[PDB]
């Protein structure tokens, strides 16, 4: 009988720094799910922190073994929908929460390497794993409390039943042409032009620039850009829920000019009813927010007020992929699209795959939208996403892609890492 011996955590930080957020240092608390089977059969996963409070990050995880260790292999395999609710349901976790912050980002971080282990056991890459298990399978793995009145379980069959015919084809369509993918790796003034430039000279079809610090900069960077990336190319703000909702609007309206294909978190990630309020204020300009959402209650409200035209999604935010699961299903109900939020560490390994998974077996949709994408610390993974001319190969290995080199660890944990031993003298 295969059986979890193990949770093991670390605290793992890179100095990025030193290359509404300054100076982060990216990091992850980094879990492993030990089992006594091949060595090659384990779970990865982690939590994407971005510096301080990687350490509390790590510990919450660590916390969670004595709910894991001794638990057959098999059984967690054979019901992730169920191991996902021993964690979601432990009340006493849930006071942390419940269902946000800290403790449940932990959890998510396990969940997560409980998909990546039954991946690797079916030999299967995370998206196809998920895309070819049958609509029950995946329904039963959802948490459809507090839903509903949005999303029933006989609505979501319906939609997967719906998407089923079209897997083999969808699948293979993926294989061939990849997954449209954008760029911020531009947008952190003459570099914003030849950056931009370079980006459409990649293949890359959307680009996003950061606003919300002076509506002049904003102004002229919006302008130099759009003329700088022809009237074609899609071009995206992110406000990093800088405003309040009144000056939010005003902000806005100012930067309508050079056709906005999105302003992303224009306020708090909180304000389901500011959003609306913001949505309708600068429309014909859309908005969208979604990578600090606490989870699919809070989306099922976003979509319920109408306040967001688009929705991002995060590997690491929620409560896994079980979560994921369920928000891609609410807006696939609603028809709204997701731009999957990505990038920070390991971030675009995770989340290409729920993405994937979307297309297959739920939207077969993916030409209307795109993963986003940033050029750093991918060395550190053993499957390190692929970028083709603006696109995401389609992963092969088994797995979340979440396995990172245990040179990376040793060299970056904090603090104790080779690198952090030999920095803190
Ligand atoms: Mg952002």
């Amino acid at each position: 009988m295969r059986t979890i011996i193990a949770l093991e955590t670390h605290d793992v930080r890179f100095p990025t720094s030193r290359e509404m957020n300054p100076d982060p240092d990216y990091s992850a608390a980094y879990v492993v799910l030990r089992t006594d089977g091949a060595e090659d059969l384990a779970g990865y996963g982690l939590v994407f922190t971005i510096g301080r409070g990687n350490d509390v990050q790590t510990a919450a995880v660590a916390a969670l073994a004595e709910h894991v260790v001794g638990l057959s292999v098999d059984k967690v395999i054979a019901d992730l929908g169920a191991f996902a609710r021993r964690l979601t349901n432990d009340s006493q976790l849930r006071w942390l929460g419940p269902e946000k912050g800290v403790m449940h980002m932990a959890i998510g971080a396990v969940i997560n390497a409980a998909w990546d282990l039954a991946a690797r056991a079916a030999n299967k890459p995370l998206w196809r794993f998920i895309a070819e298990l049958t609509p029950e399978q995946l329904v039963d793995t959802i948490d459809f409390r507090y839903l509903s009145d949005a999303l029933t379980r006989d609505e979501a069959l319906a939609i997967l039943r719906d998407a089923q015919p079209q897997r083999a084809a969808r699948t293979a369509t993926l294989i061939e042409q990849g997954y449209p993918a954008y760029t911020t790796s531009p947008g952190w003034d003459e570099k914003l032009v030849r950056l931009a430039k370079e980006a459409v000279a990649d293949g890359f079809r959307t680009i996003k620039l950061k606003v919300g610090a002076n509506v002049q900069d904003d102004i002229r960077r919006c302008r130099l850009a759009r003329a700088a990336i022809g009237p074609d190319i899609a071009m995206a703000v992110d406000a990093n829920q800088r405003w309040d909702v009144g000056p939010a609007i005003d902000w806005m309206r100012q930067l309508a000019e050079f056709d906005i294909a999105w302003i992303e978190e224009p306020t708090s990630p909180d304000d389901v009813l500011g959003h609306a309020a913001i949505r309708q204020g600068i429309t014909p300009v859309p908005v969208s927010t979604g990578e600090h959402t606490q989870n699919r209650v809070v989306f099922k409200q976003l979509l319920q007020a109408g306040a967001v035209d688009l929705i991002q999604i995060d590997a690491a935010r929620v409560g896994g992929v079980n979560e994921n699961l369920a928000i891609l299903l609410l807006a696939a109900k609603f028809g709204v699209r997701v731009f999957p939020h990505a990038g920070g560490v390991g971030l675009c390994e995770l989340v290409q795959h729920l993405a994937m998974a979307d297309f297959v077996a739920i939207t077969g949709k993916m030409e209307d939208r795109a993963i986003e994408f940033v050029d750093h610390l991918h060395q550190h993974f053993l499957d390190p996403v692929r970028i083709q001319h603006g696109r995401y190969l389609a992963p092969e290995v088994p797995g979340f892609s979440a396995e990172m080199h245990p040179a990376s660890i040793a060299e970056f944990s904090y603090p104790d890492g080779r690198f952090w031993v030999e920095d803190l003298a």
